[PDB]
């Protein structure tokens, strides 16, 4: 009969039109576009305020990842990986094209230790405690990574990582990412805008790994749509891929072939990173948030709507620090160190959480899920 404490909020997660939280006591919340069966919640309605996943209560789970229109999520003590939404292509791993409207799970991945799932447009990946990595989902472009262009219906393990230790991945539209636990960056799927770093614009079927990276080990990677983003060892931030909006960050549209170093924020220490459709986040070791590209939609968090073709500081009431971040496609979600969770950008669907359905262009607390609401 205790008390129950405040909530941390541990995980965000976002996708094209919706947004998930993993909140510490086991409650999985979604919020946003409906229609596909993303948030599930065994119904069709989009949901303008976070709503609690009441099909994930009891499931101990442990992360939520948002793929376009699909939701993934796993428990570390139950050795269960959970998918709903938009079934089509395989993205959710059961074996057929069936939408989900209440999560289900990946029978396949049953009794497997994962360590981190990575969601696309129509493709997941799933990286083992080991380092092993199974795909599933659209693989029109080799975005799987299994070496041809068939659709798995079901995760398939990556052969072609056979011997390498992975230590996390990420997708965008129709690409993949990787980096190893000793620091190498790899790339494979739809390469047309130089999204994979190899130096040209054609796809890969099987992972390929980059060798021009400043001479420095990669520590993380994060892709926007058809952008990638990687940290080196020393906090450095690389991009490349497509910079029509500026997304790359480099002060110009101009795409890049291999990754080239964000010099703007040479004196900063990335510690994490995000791509959303057409911008991107990048958060420093001090906690201050810098976003970057389309900001029709006011997603980039500055307080106008003017693209920004170089990182930008984003502003928080008493400059409290930003634990985490999360783009969505037209929209960022973002954690302080005030257990407050601030969203921006396009909410006509209801993804950023704060009752009403329409655009901000600056961060917006989310009363449900934060102490200063």
């Amino acid at each position: 009969g205790a008390m129950a404490p405040p909530r941390k909020v541990l995980i965000i997660s976002a996708g094209a039109s919706h947004s998930v939280a993993l909140l510490s006591g086991d409650i999985v919340c979604s919020w946003g576009r409906g229609e596909d069966g993303q948030l599930g919640h065994g119904d069709a309605e989009d949901r303008p305020s976070p709503t609690q996943l009441s099909a994930l209560d009891g499931h101990q789970i442990v992360s939520v990842t948002c793929g376009a229109d699909h939701t993934v999520a796993y428990s570390q003590s139950g050795m269960e990986v959970y998918s709903w939404g938009w079934g089509n292509f395989g993205r959710l791993g059961h074996g057929n094209s069936s939408n989900l409207f209440t999560p289900l799970p990946i029978k396949a991945l049953h009794g497997i230790r994962i360590k981190q799932i990575a969601c696309g447009d129509s493709h997941c990946l799933a990286v083992t405690m080991e380092g092993e990595v199974q795909s599933w989902g659209r693989n029109q472009n080799g975005q799987l990574g299994l070496g041809d262009t068939e659709d798995s219906l079901v995760p398939q393990k990556i052969q072609a990582f056979e011997g390498i230790r992975i230590k996390m991945v990420a997708a965008g539209a129709e690409h993949t990412a990787a980096v190893t636990e000793d620091g190498d960056l790899y790339g494979w799927g739809w390469g047309r805008y130089g999204n994979l770093g190899l130096g040209d614009r054609t796809d890969r079927l099987v992972p390929e790994r980059v060798t021009s990276t400043g001479g420095e080990k990669m520590s993380m990677v994060a892709c926007g749509w058809r952008h990638t983003i990687s940290v080196s060892y020393s906090g450095a931030l690389y991009t490349y891929g497509w910079s029509k909006y500026g997304q790359l960050g480099h002060g110009d549209l101009e795409d890049h072939l291999i990754p080239h170093k964000l010099e703007a924020l040479s004196n900063s220490f990335i510690s994490q990173i995000s791509g959303g459709w057409r911008h991107t986040m990048a958060l420093t070791s001090d906690g201050k948030l810098y976003g970057w590209g389309w900001n029709k939609f006011g997603q980039v968090g500055v307080g106008n709507n003017l693209d920004q073709c170089s990182p930008v500081q984003v502003r928080f009431p008493d400059d409290q620090k930003v634990v985490q971040v999360s783009c969505g496609w037209r929209h960022t979600l973002a954690v302080t160190e005030r257990n407050n969770v601030f969203a921006w950008g396009r909410g006509t669907n209801g993804q950023l959480g704060i009752g009403e359905s329409v655009d901000r262009n600056f961060p917006k607390i989310i009363e449900a899920l934060s102490v200063d609401g």
